[PDB]
């Protein structure tokens, strides 16, 4: 078998909304997609995530008011293909990058979805 990096869960909400978490090797989420009316979106929402995941600059680098350092990854529809969660330090904001970088590079999706 090939070396895995991490794995994303696609799992609806409540609001029946499609939503992938991409979790790192020890299970700990990195990044987490906005709430898609459609699994169409969320399947784009990881095919961009994972052409971006390279791509530094398009991740959006900012700090909350709460003193709190995450970034938002962009796409061309300025649409959020994954919010990071917000971390304390700038430096383990700086390690998110690297590591939605690793495991962005995969494609392992967990279907969570068919909760009813």
């Amino acid at each position: 078998g090939v070396i895995m990096a991490g794995w994303f869960e696609l799992s609806k909400s409540s609001d029946n909304q499609f939503r992938f978490v991409l979790k790192a090797g020890n299970g700990e989420t990195i990044l987490t997609s906005e709430l898609y009316t459609s699994k169409t979106s969320a399947e784009k929402g990881i095919a961009s995530v994972r052409s971006n995941s390279p791509q530094e600059e398009r991740y959006e680098k900012k700090t909350a008011s709460n003193g709190k350092f995450y970034f938002n990854l962009k796409a061309a529809n300025h649409q959020i293909i994954g919010s990071s969660q917000m971390y304390a330090t700038a430096q383990s904001r700086e390690t998110g990058i690297a590591s939605v970088k690793a495991n962005g590079t995969s494609q392992t999706v967990k279907d969570n979805t068919g909760s009813n």
